[PDB]
């Protein structure tokens, strides 16, 4: 269940987390229409757009 951040994205509205380029993240699952995410990163956990990032192996 391991992610990396394709691109930075700073928190906007409700719920979602900052994430930055190249920074790993765990995925708990996806909004009704999969388009955002719910990920854990080592600042906390919130929603990122679902095309931000993408699966690395460790």
């Amino acid at each position: 269940n391991l992610f990396v951040a394709l691109y930075d994205f700073v928190a906007s509205g409700d719920n979602t987390l900052s994430i930055t380029k190249g920074e790993k993240l765990r995925v708990l699952g996806y909004n009704h229409n999969g388009e955002w995410c719910e990920a854990q990163t080592k600042n906390g956990q919130g929603w990122v757009p679902s095309n931000y990032i993408t699966p690395v192996n460790s």
